[PDB]
RNA sequence: AGUCAUAGGUAGCAGAACGUUCUGGAACAAUUACGCUGAAAACAGUAACAGAAUUGAAGCUGCUAACAUAAGUAACACUAAAUGGAUAACAUGGCCGUAAGCCCAAGGUUUUGCAUAACAAACAGUGAAUACGGUU
């Protein structure tokens, strides 16, 4: 559900103009990102 | 056309001229000029006669613009410290650590991302779905 090197912060990510995500923003700023995932309840970090 | 007389000058006064732009007299540079000199000067070498002037500039610690001088001079000394053939990813060393870390506010308003030069800004990027802040 996370892209690891891009959490730890040694690969690129999807949107990479932000490169320091708020609460929200990182479900979408996830390079493993699938639309078609549903959508959690509380969308944390 | 031969004799005589006069000719230092500030302030000031008087007389004679040169030059710039424009106009009148129908039109004086379509096809340029260029023998490099002339004149006492202002100057002349693309009319002349009159007229109208925002008419003459080394000289106002004048104004505007350009270019020099000082001069390749001063400066590039607040700080932690750098090394390996790279402002390196790796390795070694060091500095802060109530900050030189992290999260926001005010303010800024695209300053944010992409190319081992490149033709890349012309292209991207800010998602309220936890009773997030505001609006009340
Ligand atoms: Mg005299
Ligand atoms: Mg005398
Ligand atoms: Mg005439
Ligand atoms: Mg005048
Ligand atoms: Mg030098
Ligand atoms: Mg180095
Ligand atoms: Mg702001």
């Amino acid at each position: 559900k996370w892209d690891w090197k891009w959490v730890l912060g040694k690969a690129s990510g999807r949107k990479p103009a932000i490169t320091r995500p708020r609460r929200h923003q990182w479900h979408y700023c996830n390079p493993e990102y699938d639309p078609a995932a549903p959508l959690p309840e509380v969308l944390r970090s």
